[PDB]
């Protein structure tokens, strides 16, 4: 099954810093045939630690800046909703509409974006087990959703601190496609270790998964939101190489579900 | 005064509540110390499955819980889970409540301090003690005036909850603190640790505690295993009271 | 039941330093006459991060020390052990053989114990779950041990932090007498907080239990091992007080095991 | 070389170790780029039961080890748990084994690095990577050589064990980093994780594996649910290697 890359800017910070990480996956696109790759931004950052923090340029400004991506590219687009009013004008140019962490539980908020018609892709909570995945993939598929994803970013290990328990990914393959986020699973929570990406990245994909999420950004030390974890666009290539390479080599040893 | 939040999980109908309503707006009249403030939410919008009861919607409970309040002229207190829901439910609530897992959802706390309303936070699972100062700074941003910070455990492994006591004096430095007594004791929860532990919150300090109470829990459509019965909260409250009497000699300043 | 109030200096830095908080807590134990004391210090630390830091005098000198406490005062004692061959020295003088928490798992270490005839306390491992204990009184029992303590001091929350979980009092209350150890409680392993051992051993006994220990020493900012959190010895006679005030309003509620 | 430290968990007898050490040697003969550490402990003294098997002891385990190393030319190694053991047990062990609840017992350390043999470390449940920094220096200081590191799991709520898998590129800064495949799937464990897990130590990167095995896993006396099937080992190395193979162009610098 073709490997999906989730990459993209955390927040859009403007509609040309989009076009220019845009640029480089699509260039990707072209030399990693076989991956499919989906363009990822956040129109808001509607969970900030602070009230001082960047948030984003409104869901109009978001959505526009988004389709012409998609429509100068050619690439597949997700963002995130946070109230579910926000489906609906989302789903006009996302293919996959993602569920925040901690809105996992809001059964209304997974209901939306299900009727949508659009694939949706669930952030698992960090208070979340891996064998409590099973019933939002139900509140999904009852909402009328075909195409679902898990995505694994850690889970709270005592205070500020993400641990990533790899059993996840074979527990929750169970009932939906699983996508490893590289980028939040090494976050400190209002304390991320940058340092840790490649390595857990390499650990996701010889334990098997269908995808990798990793946020991006020309100078990660200028973004306005994870400055600390998004990953150097330049460094992307290199890493979705060692990605195939690594899930090649160990792909006949993945379990069966 | 100490203030004191219960009531049924759910709004399983506005019959159940005047049956809770009226054993605590008795208790109100026997402990003339305590603020007691009803509570009751209109929807369960989290249940882990699809096929569990949520409730009869906002309208009917505002209504319900409007009923509540004219029939025993007690405060209200109710969770909202979307940003628009917080200007209908302020015809009522006294204080608005935030659900632990939307603790930082910038929006819904505003909401909720533009009513002018008092708000109530429960502290996310993930949330460590000193991260909530900056929820009270969004509320105050929002105008909020009366904002309190409810423990109700943290992520402990899966499928378990523990309760940091730590939290508390913590907490204490930027609002007022309130103790989750019911959905603090969650295992792989237990009733019989409710009791025990609403001890160790009062003894260690805090200013209310919070507490669901059913006329008969294993019939209630939510939180079963762990709503006190109705009978059973005098006897709590009493207890509460005369430990707090003697250990609030000891609690730390600020 | 007599409430078991556990106390002395972490190490025994000296005879002096002994004699000094014996004296104390002498005075301590004729004024709260409802209260067992029980003076305790290690001759040993065996299990110190570094191999630099303090570990003590050695084991002879250490009974020797005790057994100058408990002939100049007449108060009980207490002392850890650390390999099995100990167990029959320390009993000597000892009136309750200690089990360090790391080592609540070692059967030749518990049986060691056990056969002496002597009280035995054993810390839980910041590694057991509060109904592992069970299994731990078991083998006390087996060995022949009659009177058995259970310790509380904390669970290992994240990394080189504890949190003290209080359901495990009124679950390991189920098969023996209940310690709460308020100074190690509060320990930052390999990193303590002074702020919070007054509050969290006001908790413990108002959900209950048997008796607190407490680690104190005159001057804890020179001590040799856990100056951060060995309570001042002045302030000693203050929290006891505190203690039984509080145990005495709570009792009423304590529930039947 | 890359290590593989395999065999039965416990002596369960001589004969079950010349069983499992003949399946090793054939295993060494056909991976000369392994070097390969015949395991199995003559006590197991932390079991959590009074009842439980812990072994037929010392003289009889080195005994047993010894007849592996003289018949089929292995390395080995076997834990300790006091003192007094490592003089006697370093006839035989190539590698003496600390306990991970005894990964701080000094006495124990600086024993076994009095040998002049190697010493593994397990990283007690309770460890933080970092703090396992002081772990070598005290071997160090005991005058230990060849000092390893074992990734075991650490406490993650109660009954369950979680890898930090970050811990070995920290760990990687002050020894040589194992991965104890068997132990470290423990579940409120589960054979099911242990493969996938394996795949990810040597994708992120160490320096060996550890994995306990025996011909019939349902019949052991010890860990039974964890113990992988010796049939199986063969495949799971080989497996090993080539994910090694590709993956190690990209371990990260010390
Ligand atoms: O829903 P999630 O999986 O967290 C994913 N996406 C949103 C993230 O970009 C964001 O929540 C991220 O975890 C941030 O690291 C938290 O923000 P702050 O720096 O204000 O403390
Ligand atoms: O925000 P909170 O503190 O959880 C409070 N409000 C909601 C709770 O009453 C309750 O529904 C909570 O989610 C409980 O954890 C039990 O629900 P479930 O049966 O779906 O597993
Ligand atoms: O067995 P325990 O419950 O830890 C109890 N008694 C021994 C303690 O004094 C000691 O282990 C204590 O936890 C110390 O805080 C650890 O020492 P170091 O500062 O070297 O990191
Ligand atoms: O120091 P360690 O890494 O645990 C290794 N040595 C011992 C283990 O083989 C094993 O006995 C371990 O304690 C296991 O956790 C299972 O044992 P029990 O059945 O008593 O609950």
């Amino acid at each position: 099954e073709k490997f999906l890359v989730i990459a993209g800017p955390c927040a859009i910070e403007s509609e040309e810093l989009l076009l220019k990480v845009g640029e480089e996956i699509k260039r990707l696109s072209e030399k990693f045939k076989e991956v499919e790759f989906v363009f990822k931004s956040s129109f808001d950052k509607a969970n900030r630690s602070s009230i001082h923090s960047f948030r984003g340029h409104g869901l109009e400004y978001g959505v526009k800046a988004l389709r012409k991506v998609k429509e100068e590219f050619g690439l597949k687009i997700t963002t995130d909703i946070h109230e579910s009013w926000q489906a609906e004008p989302v789903a006009e140019v996302a293919d996959i509409i993602q569920i925040p962490a901690f809105l996992c539980r809001q059964t209304d908020l997974l209901l939306a974006a299900a009727k949508t018609g659009r694939a949706v892709n669930v952030k698992k909570g960090q208070f979340l087990a891996p064998w409590d995945t099973k019933n939002v993939v139900e509140k999904l598929k009852f909402g009328g959703a075909k195409e679902i994803y898990l995505t694994e970013r850690g889970t709270t290990f005592g205070y500020n601190n993400l641990v990533v328990d790899f059993r996840s990914l074979p527990i929750m393959k169970q009932w939906a496609k699983v996508i490893y986020d590289a980028t939040h699973s090494v976050q400190l929570p209002g304390g991320g270790m940058r340092e840790f990406i490649f390595p857990l990245i390499r650990a996701a994909v010889a334990v098997g998964c269908d995808g990798v999420f990793m946020e991006t950004h020309p100078e990660p030390e200028k973004a306005l939101s994870d400055a600390s974890t998004q990953l150097p666009l330049s460094q992307l290539e290199g890493i979705i190489e060692a990605i195939l390479e690594i899930r090649e080599v160990a792909s006949k040893y993945y379990e069966t579900i």
